[PDB]
């Protein structure tokens, strides 16, 4: 299935003899675990991206954005452990190495210094549009895979992402922001 | 659709060029937004009604009810901002002016001084029966409209309302309460 | 007198036989109670207005104003219960239904979506100028009516309103704010 | 003057050579100090009375009143030290011995066991009517004696007493309370 | 002895070779341990009974009793772990399975729905009379068995139980409570 | 017996039909209740005395003693309610009126202004010597009367009083303190 | 008027077009603003003076005074921002540069090292006598100028200053303090 | 008597003229004070020993024991000041110098590095067996010497020590712990 | 030396006989003390300047800067007492009178009302550049003078100042800020 | 220089005209910035590695290590922002994208599932040995480059890393850990 | 080397095979470890000495010194664990047995009862002069031994000790203190 990279129930290793997918069938785990690993990688990447833009912003919107990004991080950060632990509970092993983040995240972290407010905000709004829709879609997929438990987690994460999206989109809805 | 009064995505105004309904189709937004504006108006109206009855109660059940209403307010109050912000996140604009509260709320706030414990409690129980069922129904409607995120909010609000309903209904289940 | 709408000491109802105006003469109560009901309605209306403008603001001053309005609400909100309870203590019954808010408030809550920073701020500054002067005048009136106790409440509320006024007026004292 | 019992500025004792009435003339101190000693004695007596009624109440309103009296004590208790220290600051010496409490308080503490809810509440409402009016009157007297500072203290204490009065009066406004 | 059911020092099992009765002689342990197991079972049963009556109460004393029972639980709950751990420290093994609770508790948890305030309160007062006297008697027994340490625990638990008893007995000392 | 003034179990009044002495025999209650009423009156009197000396101290030890007395009050104050409630739980009714404090307290509250550090401290040390020994003796008496529960309370109060005694006695063990 | 140095409503500068005196007439602002600027300068100067004496005190009263001065600072410090912001709210601009502090304060900060307890305390008592009377007088002046709001602030500040005065005056009322 | 080393009531020194044994006879003080000085020295020594074993433990039980010892220290540490102050209150002077700790403690602090889990735990269990029995015995001795107050302290300390003993003894009741 | 104005070890005054420079040689103290007095004066002046600019800012960056300055004050304020107390510990006496602040500070507090954001920020950035470099240089000087202790303090203060500098410099790095 | 990848002072971009290296010469910045970017990347990588090992550990040391890793994260996590912000303050731009973490970190985050306690711990101890020595060396380098401020940060981070190293090394110093 | 007594890296024992001196050469460890063991012993001894003097002080400076010593303990106490753990992290084993404290501490704990304020304070000032200089010297030695990390710890401890020294020295700089 589509989550082999995150599946730990079939490993040829020590201290692994009991690992299983609990109440999920194999294909159901594959569906759910693909979502959890992707969203975990995406969340960690949003932390890193919000931090890089918070460190790099300059100009007259510095206080607006520097502080906002830290508030947004505070909202999303607890979901890192929550998503990873859910995956573990279902018989997965979460990936968090840089190369794995890059492969599985739907959000790319900047390698350049972006000083420009509009450039940062527009980039983040595009990211959050994708991530929020992703959580809505992934909630429905999990529920269909007989995992209402993970879906419930995603419903809350989507609400948070959708809120952050609104705020950022509002800031940039302004022709005076160059 | 049935939420035109709450829809902000089509306004002929400034700083509005980016407003949209995110991952909802137009008709889905109409369904969800009608619920959010109604429930927002209802919640604010329940705050005002619990306060007016808390200010006006007299007689030997004063402490019982004066204090209970404040506890109930504390439970429901955070949902005002939550519901309004959800609507905003979906491309709506929440109405909160007195005339709009009166139009869209399913709960009417008293204009008279009601001293009588039974009169207050029976009125509130009828309100909470409607509001709790409303949140259950609205959760199902939102889920059907591809908005499990708003539905999830409503599932928690219904639990709270249903709890308050029980307590009030219990108090008045007594022939010695005139 | 001018506070009949707020006077509960003469009602033909149950559990009301002890209600009186304490140490105030009837005309003194009328003077004081007119102020308390008006200011209560105005305070609740300022809550609703600050919230609607906080929900509706867009553009590059979003963080400035969205956050400021919530801070201002936090400052004024406790006075809702304080003013209502003072009225009750003096033998009044506070009005809080939407229709009563609309009738007695000196502040109107918007029915339209106002995205524009300057429009919001200028409107609020005009409101706060009236409300702050209102509390100063009402303090003097209460003291003259032999109610230094209510006057003392109003002296603190005026200080808060006058502070908020300054901040908002400062933000808009700028030709670069369109 | 009428506060000789509370005046410490003229004592024939040690460590007293600097004691004076600060910015008050002698007659102004006499006016203000009579109020402070009386209200101090009254406040301490209300603590003791609320406690004795809280310890002695029985019957089906036990929770209502037992808990309410403790809440009321919490509201009034800080004024004991505040009133005493104000008197000291003005060159007085506060009296707090039992015999002095009995002489100067406007509230009498019960010597009998009063089990009856109505008896307790009616007694307390009569006390609080007198004490609240007393603080209003004493505020005006202090202001007239060029002590707006003490008056300001009294304005807050009156508000608290008047609130407690309302609540107790409301509880007993009920023919079903025997 | 009379505590064989609670004695763990003589078991034919693993990881038990060091278990002993510390400074108590065997017969002293038997005396003390009979008290600890009984009181543990009784305490857990009072938790369950206070909860069932808190869940089941209806009528006009709902707030009085619903809230009081939770307060009483908060007072007694810490003694569950304390009593169990004391038993363990003395070389016992506490019983907490339903069948063991039923056997050793001096308090029976209702199997029926008791809506009636008086029925609940009278039942609880009879229980608390027995339990409070039980702790006084058990304190004396422990002290006589050279265990002043356990006695000291019981002296505090008795004070708490005796307080709760007073409050409940006071509420029902009223012919108007049917 | 010697506690008739504190005994509420035999009153000809309402809402008193259930009052009893719990697990104490009548003579045991008389012994214990005499101690509780006396110590309650003494504790309240120590509050009032520490406050009067804290308000009245002058000279170069002002900070030492002004602050110490407040710390000592904080230590003893909770025992007021504890002792009163214990008496109530045993079928007594605590006396707290000024005349009753004066009659039953072993500590007299000053009616004069005592500016002198040594005079205050020496007076308090004599009081605390009596009160601490009183609690030790009263603990033994309660234990002998089959009330180890009240004795346990007194053991803690004695420790506190004995600590305060030490500190005050240490301060005055100095020929340079005039 | 007498507050031209503090008046910002007539400046020839940017971002100042809206500045006004709110509900005060020009002469009323002049009266009130002279008081606010003077008291602001005085408060800041008392902070600096309490700190310099706290840093410089030596000898056997070190703990008494070192700690007391910090407590007194904690009491007065919040009034710095409060007084400055009140002035701003009324259309003033507060002065806080060293030269302005020196000009407008009624309290002088020492330039020498004062080790001597009595010298420090006597100096501070003279300062606090002036400052406390100043706040009483300034409260009356503000009320007469139709600014009960500022007067109310001053009534609280006077109470605090008068308390600190008492404590310091008490410490030095002692011939054994050299 | 057997506590001459801890007795301060007979010293030929300054500032000692008031020191006495309060309500204890000389021989009673000797009995009680021998216990307090010994237990003080023992408690301080247990702090030092738990710390040295917490600093020195190595191997696979590092987290178990490193963290447990700190928890145990937190439980016993407050008794250092409590025991010392009790001794002072009774006219003793507590010894805390290294040589005095070594002489009077019943627990020896290691001078060697003990890496081995079993060696540490077995040593501590032997210590805690002695110390817990010591507090039980010392409680009985104090009560017999007419000091129920100190006995009460010891009853609580014994419970704590006996709890720690259980936990440590449980950890080592295992043949797989080498 | 260059710190005679801050040196208290050679004064002809009372209570000064023990004052010395601890482990510093005279010339080392002179070096270190010149830095401490200068930095103390500078820190206090930055408090006053941040406050004056926070009180005086107007225009559309009001929230950005008004709030930022208060945050910056919170970061630097604790160093006032720390630097003064370090000087005292080394045998100095800190100067804090207005005239001394003006003489020794490297930062000048405005005497005019500066409404303009850019003017304020550019002024502060120049100040913070000097102050941050000053702390780095002063750390090296203190370490060379055998005072690594003061140097360590300065290393932390420099980090804070350098952070504030960055933020302010970022805000003004914008041609749209006039 | 060796920090070109982290240097932001020479960028051809917007809102960058003021960026500089503060009090550091160019070569000094290069030295310091190479350390800050490397240590930032290493710290973030240690977060990710501690989390992956905390998510993946299985077997009988699960609680030991799962909980320890979270404690270690809590200790190191604040240094992420601190190190990044220091770099920014010096005219750098921190890199945090996955590819940049991988390039500049001295710690590699696992891509495989490591269940084995010893494998995890030995890997981490090797990492922490390098990182702790790295901070010591980097502190010396920064001090030599005239940046005692950054060195001071590193001195604290080294202490933390060295502590964590000890604990982990202790756990694995055991032949019974396979 | 001079720290053999504190060196654990060469022991012939279990669970010690990995112990080493991290990034320090053997002679560097010897230098640093001699300081850590000495300062650990000294810190623990200052705890014990401050406590013994706090328990033993009598006379009119009782409150001054009793409370001050506890404040000073609170400042120094955390350094006990910090210094011990640093030693452990470097491959040492801290000594804390009484005999080891006595051998390695630079501060002697009294074996006699010292009632006299001046005697206590003068003794402590001599101790703190030595200990503060010791930390300054030891910081320099550690830095020279390539351990800036330990030096940094010592720089903070010296500041604390030097502060306490000042306060105590100030108290005794007074001929009226006998
Ligand atoms: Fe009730
Ligand atoms: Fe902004
Ligand atoms: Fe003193
Ligand atoms: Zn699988
Ligand atoms: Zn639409
Ligand atoms: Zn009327
Ligand atoms: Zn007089
Ligand atoms: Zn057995
Ligand atoms: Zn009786
Ligand atoms: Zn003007
Ligand atoms: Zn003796
Ligand atoms: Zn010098
Ligand atoms: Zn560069
Ligand atoms: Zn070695």
């Amino acid at each position: 299935g589509g989550a082999d990279h995150a599946d730990a129930a079939h490993l040829g290793t020590v201290n692994n003899a009991l690992v299983n997918h609990h109440y999920l069938e194999e294909k159901e785990f594959q569906t759910v675990a693909e979502t959890l690993q992707r969203n975990l990688a995406t969340t960690i990447s949003l932390y890193l991206k919000f931090k890089k833009y918070h460190w790099d912003i300059r100009g007259r919107f510095f206080r607006d954005l520097h502080l906002a990004y830290d508030e947004f991080i505070a909202e999303i950060f607890p979901s890192i452990d929550e998503q990873a632990e859910r995956l573990v509970a279902l018989g997965g092993s979460p990936l968090a190495a840089p190369a794995d983040l890059a492969r599985y995240s739907t959000v790319q972290v900047p390698q350049e210094t972006v000083r420009d407010a509009r450039t940062q905000v527009a980039d983040l709004v595009q990211d959050l549009s994708r991530v929020g829709k992703g959580y809505r879609d992934d909630s429905q997929a999990c529920d269909e895979a007989n995992d209402p438990v993970t879906a419930d987690m995603y419903n809350g994460y989507a609400a948070t992402i959708d809120k952050i999206r609104w705020m950022l989109q509002a800031i940039m809805d302004d022709e005076r922001l160059d």
